[PDB]
Formats: C-alpha cells, sequence, structure tokens
C-alpha cells in the first residue's frame, strides 16, 4: 500500500536523523571509552552487574537495520551506555567520570533532536 510506503518514509527519515545525532553524540567521546561493549573475556563478571550491557557500536547496527521507531527508544540506548558505566564503575574514575560528561554533552544535542523530530514530524 501507499500508505505503508509513506510509513517507511518516515521510518528512513528518522533514521537519517538519529544517524546524525548518532555522530555529534559520539564525538562527545573522543576517548572512545563506550565505542564497542564491555568484553566479557576481560570482565567476566560483568553480566552480574549490568543486565542490559550498550555502546555505540551496538545502537549503529540497530539503527542501520532501522531499527529505532521514536526518538524515545533511541534515547533509552544512550541512557543506557551512561547509566551502566555510572554503576559498574566508582565516582574516582576516568570511566565514570567520562559517563558524566558525555551525559552532560549529550543532553544539548537531544534537547534539540526532540525539537526537530517534533517539528519535522
Amino acid at each position: 500500500s501507499m500508505e505503508q510506503v509513506a510509513m517507511e518514509l518516515r521510518l528512513t527519515e528518522l533514521t537519517r536523523l538519529l544517524r546524525s545525532v548518532l555522530d555529534q553524540l559520539q564525538d562527545k567521546d573522543p576517548a572512545r571509552i563506550f565505542a564497542q561493549p564491555v568484553s566479557l573475556k576481560e570482565v567476566p563478571d560483568y553480566l552480574d552487574h549490568i543486565k542490559h550491557p550498550m555502546d555505540f557500536a551496538t545502537m549503529r547496527k540497530r539503527l542501520e537495520a532501522q531499527g529505532y521507531k521514536n526518538l524515545h527508544e533511541f534515547e533509552e540506548d544512550f541512557d543506557l551506555i551512561i547509566d551502566n558505566c555510572m554503576k559498574y564503575n566508582a565516582r574516582d574514575t576516568v570511566f565514570y567520570r567520562a559517563a558524566v560528561r558525555l551525559r552532560d554533552q549529550g543532553g544539548v544535542v537531544l534537547r534539540q533532536a526532540r525539537r526537530e523530530v517534533d517539528s519535522i514530524g
């Protein structure tokens, strides 16, 4: 149907906008702390601590399959990256502090992304 095509075009355009958001958020992580999944070979206890691991590569895979239907879903995965790190790692660590800085800087980007998603529809 043409209605199904139009819905698919909207999902494609959302995907384009979320790719630009993803790039901008990841630039706020120049150390690349959040680039890849935590390795269970290197942190064998991780899944005892963290039940839903998340990282920028995993989000990019989901994005390229057009797997985010709305901005809320994408924000959920970004918040997991930050929140997981702030639980596993202590306050005094470079990991925790990187997460705080990513959250603070990413807030700016996401605030305008929301306006754009609502505005364009």
